[PDB]
């Protein structure tokens, strides 16, 4: 029986590989990207909720289908929480072994998650459309409750892009909790794609979302010049300065994950090695992916969800939070699962058929 659950886990993990999907399989289980969601929202959200919003380029059918609503969802009784995966991954598997498992069956959260086609590798401007639609749609079918957003890696960058160009979504998000975000992209993408940045032809073929996540990319530059480098809602950014093998730089105020707060809406910038320094293993070495099981990450998420404003380092009992390797309620097996999540993602990055020399054109709205 325990065998059947491992077989089904592996099958669900492999269905997220685009090479396997090319054989005609679809993402399965919690990574299903063809969900049937038949409730309508209280208000027109398509093609625009606000006449200030950027247009959608993707059909509402596809936008809505990437949202995975568990049967246990309470449509507003609890506060909804939308989970957003990172590059090469799906919302189901990015968080099922970590944060979303911990947020299943509690009173202050009600999880749903995004399964974007092609493992979040496609143009990030369209990944951003998925987050914008999800915020408006989930709220609009949940009694117009506020939602929260938790993201991993490019997910946070996608959320800032939805906030920047879909203003209507700012009004409905109590908390944005990005884990290992790259709000300034990453120079490791410039290196791997042998690419000058600024959308220039580079010698390394790379997925569109990878090219747009270069440190100086047109996507990142446009987003930051439009306001994407400052928080729009209370933002609890959690990142590791030792060592993020995907996102660099990633330490101090210069970290790609650092969100400024010029609008004064409230921000926490938590480098775990800083916050937990001298106080336990949770201040030790954490990867881009292993951060998702760090107790500081979980503690700051719950704090943010149970209090006005962002998660508060100073309100936490750092002596207790920092004292363990993994969040309470996970085992060291979560450390293993999250390593496999990263491997699957890596495979996707290396083997995705849509490799390009140049970064997607900015849509007319971003320019
Ligand atoms: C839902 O979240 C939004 C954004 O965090 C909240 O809207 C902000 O509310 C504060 C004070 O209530 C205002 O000063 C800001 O200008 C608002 N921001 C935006 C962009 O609207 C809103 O209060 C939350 N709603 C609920 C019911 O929690
Ligand atoms: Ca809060």
């Amino acid at each position: 029986n325990i065998f059947e659950n491992i077989a089904q886990q592996i099958a669900d993990g492999l269905s997220t590989l685009t090479i396997v999907q090319a054989l005609g399989f679809s993402p399965s289980g919690e990574n299903s990207e063809t969900n049937s969601n038949t409730r309508e929202p209280s208000t027109t959200i398509y093609p625009k909720k606000s006449s200030s919003d950027a247009p959608y380029s993707i059909t509402e059918e596809e936008l809505r289908q990437a949202i995975y609503i568990p049967s246990d969802f309470t449509y507003g009784d609890k506060p909804p929480v939308i989970f957003v995966p990172g590059t090469g991954s799906y919302g189901g598997i990015s968080f099922g072994s970590n944060l979303r498992k911990l947020l299943t069956g509690v009173s202050y959260a009600d999880p749903v998650w995004l399964n974007v086609p092609d493992a979040l590798l496609r143009d990030a401007q369209t990944n951003g459309e998925f987050v914008a639609y999800a915020i408006n749609y989930i709220s609009g079918i949940s009694g117009d409750a506020n939602v929260s957003v938790v993201s991993w890696s490019q997910g946070g960058l996608d959320t800032q892009w939805a906030f920047t160009y879909w203003p209507s979504t700012r009004a409905l998000v109590s908390d944005f909790v990005p884990v290992s975000p790259d709000f300034h992209g990453t120079v490791l993408a410039n290196v791997i794609c042998l690419n000058p940045g600024a959308g220039g032809v580079g010698l390394g073929p790379c997925a569109p979302a990878v090219l747009q996540q270069e440190y100086n990319s047109n996507f990142v530059t446009a987003l930051r010049a439009a306001g994407g480098a400052d928080a729009y809602v209370p933002t609890t950014s959690v990142f590791s300065g030792f060592l993020d093998e995907i996102v660099q730089p990633q330490s101090g105020t210069g970290a790609s994950a650092y969100i400024n707060d010029a609008r004064g809406v409230g921000t926490t910038n938590a480098e775990v090695q800083v916050v937990c320094k001298g106080k336990g293993p949770a201040g030790g070495f954490y990867t881009h992916e292993s951060l998702l099981v760090n107790p500081l990450t979980y503690a700051l998420l719950v704090d943010a969800l149970t209090h006005d404003g962002p998660g508060s380092v100073d309100r936490l009992d750092l002596d207790t939070v920092c004292s363990t390797v993994v969040a309470p309620g996970l085992g060291l097996d979560a450390l293993l699962e999250i390593e496999g999540v990263n491997v699957l993602a890596a495979v996707n990055l290396l083997t995705y058929s849509d490799r390009r020399l140049a970064e997607p054109a900015l849509m007319s709205y971003a320019a």
